[PDB]
This record gives C-alpha cells, structure tokens and sequence, in this order.
C-alpha cells in the first residue's frame, strides 16, 4: 500500500556471520530511507547457493523466525519476512533488482569519493528473461520469484550513499540489492549502529539451548555468572566490566581454512593447546568449552590432548532442526558466556562473538584475544570496539 520494501542479497561465497554484518549495513540505509518515506526491510531467506558448502541436509528458504527473535529485530528497524512479502504485495514479484559493483575506472590515489552510479555491468549478469520478459534469478532459492527489471550499479561509499537515489530517482514499489556486501557500514562502531547490532536477538528456543548446556555441561547459569539479563534488548545497558561469565574458557578454533598451503596467523594443534592450558592455570578455569569447525581428524587429535574439553555435538535431528546457523549460533553463545574467550585471527564467527560479550559486560580483556601462529612475529589482537547506547 502505503509502504516500499527493500530486499537484499549477498556474494554466494559470504558466510552466515557475515550476512549478518550485511545485514546491519542494510539497517543503517533503511533507517535514512525512513527519514523521508514509509520502508520496510524484507529479510532475506537463509540457505544458500552453493548448497554444498553447508553440510546441513540441503537447507534452504529459512526464514530469519529460525536464528532471531523477530519483534526484537523490529524494534530497531520496521522489518518484515519475505514469506509475508509475497502476502502483502501481490505475487513473489520485484519492481527494480539492482546488482552492485564496483567502479569500472576503478580509482587513482586521491579518488576517493563516496558516489552511486547508473553502470554498465562489469560482470555478466546473472538473472534471464522468461518468455514473459520476467527476470528469473537465484532469489533466495525461491524459484517462483521473478523481477520486472535489472540494471547494475557502480557504488563506492556507505550504504546510505544509495538512499537519495531510491527515493528520488525511483518509482519502484519494491527494490531489491544484490551483491549488498558492495555497500560500507555508515559509521561502524557508532551509536546508530549498535542499536541494530543489539537488536538482533537469538531466537528463544536457541538460547534455551545454550542455557541448557550451560548449567548442566559448564556449571554456568546467568546469575552465577553475574550478568542480569533483560528480555527487551533496548532496556538492556551494562556498565562495562560488571558480568563475570561462567567458571570456564570459550575457544573458538576456525581450522577449514587451513587446506591453504600456508597462513601465519593460525595455530597447531599443540601449540592452540598450550594456549588453552596457560590460559586455564592462569584464570583459575576449571573446563573449556570449544567452538570448533574442525575435521573429525583434527578433532579427534585435540581430543586426545585436552581430555577436560566439552563440546557441543548437535544429534543429526538437532541440526536439521536448528540448521547450521542455529548450531553456529549456539556455539556462539556459549562463547560469549564464558568468563574468559579466545578465538581465532580474523574469523567473522568469533567476530560476532566479540559482539555479544560487549553487549553482556563482559571485561574487554576477557573478549578480545586471538590464537597466534607458532612462528609468527607480529601478532595483533582484534580491536576493542566499545557499544555506545
Ligand atoms: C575464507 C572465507 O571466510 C569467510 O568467512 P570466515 O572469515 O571464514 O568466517 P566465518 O563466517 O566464521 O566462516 C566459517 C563459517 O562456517 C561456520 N563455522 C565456522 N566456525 C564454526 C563453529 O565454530 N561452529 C559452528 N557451528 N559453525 C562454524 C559458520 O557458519 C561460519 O559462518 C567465508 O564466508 C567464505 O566462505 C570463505 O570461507
Ligand atoms: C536523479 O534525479 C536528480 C534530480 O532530478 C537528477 O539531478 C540526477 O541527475 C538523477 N540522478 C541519476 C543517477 O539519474
Ligand atoms: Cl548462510
């Protein structure tokens, strides 16, 4: 009726935890296209084209009612499911589809410059016409969709770099932008951005989980680990430093990288244990929780080495239930309960984990913290990133 929507889709190769980056980027848009016009955001289907990468059992069409808590993400932005999209406007039809790209020129030094352009597209495009000169395309595995033009656009700057084109150089009822991860966060660390970050709220029955294996494997439940914790994300502001964590070590190990020939920044397995033992004995921790991707070899090896560790093992039904986010999710959140976590160099699952300490109150000290190649000299931890409520 009233109302445009705003739907979204990211490089094939990008990671569950990534999408999730993306998708506060989008937020930050939406929120500056809200300033001047009535918009709602379409979360995109979870499930992803190369089906292989996740083992899952072919998953795919997952609405985002599976990872968070919907009316939570609503508080933030208006935000609706795509499910519902296709209830609201008539069919499964999109008005404008917009694939990002680059600038062809590129730029010299001294270029730089925020800017949006109409372009031919660099790479070929993927969407075909049908004989009714609808464009087919991927679109969320959800075969039916089809878009009514597709044009591409050079772009450069933060997401909100694309709102005034949206609102004044387009009618279309429904926009959708693909290869978003094109797009910069506004301001990252900023206020308008944690509001979006804190917004996303795992889903009930995941935490539950989590909480689960807390108090029976960890010993851990919320107020032995001093953090009161607040359903309403918005009514949620920890001073800095007040929650403790449970009475064990999060590690996070990102080990199927490593077919790389080589990476400095990544640990082996005797070195990571010795890692986790200085850091137990140093702390005062009792057990370690670990948040692993490794091969069953590699894990049956560390098994080996760290008899004390607990893991959570989702039963083939559990992942089919809770998909490989849901898992990645509770992993997660375990993690960031712990009194103390390290993970590994530039993985954006740990990434995120850093986030949710933050939000918890959990000492700085005990989030940022990264496993170190054996030889490798400059070892930088991740940056701290303090939440402004
Ligand atoms: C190298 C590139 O890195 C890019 O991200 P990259 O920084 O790895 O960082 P991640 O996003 O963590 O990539 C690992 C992905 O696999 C799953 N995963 C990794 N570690 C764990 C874990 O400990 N537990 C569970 N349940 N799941 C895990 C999870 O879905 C996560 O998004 C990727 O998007 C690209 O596909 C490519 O692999
Ligand atoms: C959009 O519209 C404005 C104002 O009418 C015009 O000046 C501008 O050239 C248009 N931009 C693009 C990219 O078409
Ligand atoms: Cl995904």
């Amino acid at each position: 009726s009233r109302r445009r929507y705003l739907l979204y889709d990211v490089n094939p190769p990008a990671g569950f935890n990534l999408r999730r980056d993306v998708y506060i980027r989008i937020a930050s848009l939406l929120k500056t296209l809200l300033k001047t016009e009535e918009w709602v955001l379409v979360l995109p289907p979870w499930g992803r084209l190369y089906h292989w990468q996740s083992p899952d059992i072919h998953q795919v069409r997952i609405p985002w009612s599976e990872f968070f808590d919907l009316p939570s993400l609503n508080k933030n932005i208006p935000v609706i499911e795509y499910e519902q999209f296709i209830a609201e406007s008539g069919g499964p039809f999109i008005d404008q589809v917009y694939v990002l790209q680059s600038y062809a020129e590129g730029w010299k030094e001294g270029t730089w410059e925020e800017k949006v352009d109409e372009r031919p597209c660099i790479d070929q495009l993927l969407y075909s016409q049908d004989k009714h000169e609808y464009y087919r395309g991927w679109f969320w595995g959800y075969e039916e969709t089809r878009g009514l033009n597709v044009s591409c656009l050079s772009v450069q700057g933060s997401a909100s770099i694309v709102a005034p084109l949206l609102l004044r150089n387009t009618s279309a009822r429904s926009v959708m932008l693909d290869r978003a991860e094109n797009l910069l966060h506004d301001h990252y660390g900023g206020k308008e951005y944690w509001d979006t970050r804190r917004s996303m709220v795992f889903a009930r029955h995941l935490r539950e989980v989590g909480d689960e294996f807390r108090s029976r494997h960890l010993n851990s439940t919320d107020d032995a680990d001093r953090i009161p914790f607040q359903e309403d994300w918005m009514k949620m502001k920890v001073k800095l430093g007040s929650a403790l964590g449970g009475p064990y070590l999060g590690v996070h190990l990102r080990r199927k990288d490593f077919i790389w020939g080589h990476r400095q920044d990544v640990p082996s397995l005797e070195g990571a244990v010795r890692k986790i033992r200085s850091l137990m004995k140093t702390h005062r921790l009792d057990k370690v929780f670990v948040a692993t991707d490794a091969v069953r070899k590699e894990y049956e090896e560390l098994k080996k080495l760290l008899p004390e560790m607990v893991r959570f093992e989702p039963t083939w039904e559990e992942l089919e239930l809770y998909k490989d986010g849901g898992v990645a999710i509770i992993d997660q959140w375990i993690c960031a309960h712990a009194r103390f976590f390290i993970g590994t160099s530039v993985s954006t699952f740990s990434f995120r984990i850093h986030e949710e300490r933050e939000i918890l109150g959990l000492d700085p000290k005990t989030t940022y913290n990264r496993f170190c190649g054996d030889q490798e000299k400059a070892c930088e931890q991740p940056t701290h990133w303090k939440i402004t409520y």
